[PDB]
């Protein structure tokens, strides 16, 4: 059966990583024309002694990025904003200042010109947080360079709750996710699910857990179980099968609005000509790609056959989607401890080109 086959490919590929990197506990899950295969190892905690299982909750880290597009995404396709306006617009506290003259599409895309990987170490209160945007000012000219920013797709994340008239943990715990079919699926996760959440485990060994940060859900704040992970891979392989609210949202995620090298930025996923070879994968996690500024190029001819990917990591998680709409199938890693990306993109590339 099926079953075996990919269970064998996955216990081929990925379970050696376990004893590879010393991570407690993975959720390896493909889905293949509409069929779901859940594989679970190890632990979930180490003192608490809990086998990682279904209802293992996980921290996404910038896979997170996926919610807040497709926030933006429904948000868009609801009237409630447009990509051309700018923040000022729905935070009036930013009305007259230098950053008001940066478009949404660019804040979600990291074209800002100014805005580096994390926000400086003394913005914390959501009033440094505010202080910090009103004396922002232009370096790089907007929408020309790409740097990959929390900061950026933060307040995109910012305007879009604010457009819809709720906070931002509010517009994916109470529309978006519902909207996907997500059971367990957290920008908090609440008392009664604690049991279920996953330590992550830090270089040494030691439990780790997100710590609160500046408008930290939008970027890297999400926590979800490997079956809710997998409905969310249906969802985007198969997004017609959805009202059209949040069928529209998905779709304008899928499509690139920019390319650097061999890789698309799309709303929140990197897209690539499919087939794509392993090293055009593992590029997009390259320094050049990923630490420094790029100049985006237009898009001249949009790839007929795409493919999408996200890698995501907190101090204690390693996360890595992919789906490819012609094949019908999709995969998703879980790690409660980091693990380098290459071995993420490579594993997940074996399994899916192997699978019949
Ligand atoms: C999304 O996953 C991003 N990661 C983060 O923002 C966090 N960690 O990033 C690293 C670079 C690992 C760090 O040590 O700060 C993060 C969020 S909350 C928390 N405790 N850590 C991007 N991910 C990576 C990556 O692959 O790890 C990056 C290379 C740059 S930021």
């Amino acid at each position: 059966p099926k079953d075996q086959e990919i269970k064998k490919l996955v216990d081929q590929n990925f379970k050696p990583l376990l004893e590879k990197y010393d991570v407690p506990g993975m959720a390896v899950g493909v889905i293949q024309n509409n069929k779901k295969y859940e594989m679970y190892y190890g632990l979930q905690s180490v003192q608490d002694k809990k086998a990682v299982n279904s209802n293992t909750i996980f921290e996404l880290g910038s896979v997170s990025k996926l919610f807040t597009a497709t926030a933006g995404g429904y948000a868009k396709n609801k009237g409630k904003i447009s990509f051309d306006d700018t923040p000022g617009k729905y935070w009036k506290e930013l009305k007259n200042t230098p950053i008001d003259q940066v478009n949404l599409l660019q804040l979600a895309t990291y074209t800002s010109g100014n805005l580096a990987l994390q926000f400086p170490d003394e913005v914390q209160t959501d009033q440094q947080v505010l202080t910090f945007f009103k004396d922002w000012k232009p370096k790089n000219p907007i929408g020309e360079y790409r740097q990959y920013s929390n900061p950026s797709i933060g307040l995109f994340g910012k305007v879009v709750a604010l457009s819809m008239n709720k906070p931002f943990d509010q517009v994916l715990e109470k529309t978006i996710f519902p909207a996907l079919g997500l059971k367990h699926s957290y920008v908090n996760v609440p008392k009664t699910q604690m049991q279920n959440y996953a330590f992550g485990y830090n270089q040494e060994n030691q439990p780790i857990r997100v710590n609160p940060g500046p408008l930290d859900a939008p970027a890297y704040g999400v926590k979800s179980t490997l079956p809710d992970m997998l409905s969310f891979i249906h969802a985007n392989l198969n997004p017609q099968k959805y009202p059209t609210d949040i069928q529209r949202a998905i779709n304008e995620t899928h499509q690139g609005r920019y390319q650097v090298n061999t890789m698309y930025q799309a709303l929140g996923w990197e897209e690539f000509s499919y087939p794509a070879t392993l090293q055009t994968l593992l590029d997009s996690n390259s320094e050049q790609i990923v630490m420094k500024p790029n100049k985006v190029t237009a898009i001249s001819k949009e790839p007929s056959v795409k493919m999408y990917h996200k890698t995501g990591s907190t101090s204690g998680f390693g996360t890595y989607v992919v789906f490819i709409p012609k094949e019908n199938i999709g995969l998703v890693m879980l790690t409660n401890k980091r693990i380098p990306n290459e071995e993420r993109i490579k594993a997940a590339y074996v399994v899916l080109n192997a699978i019949k």
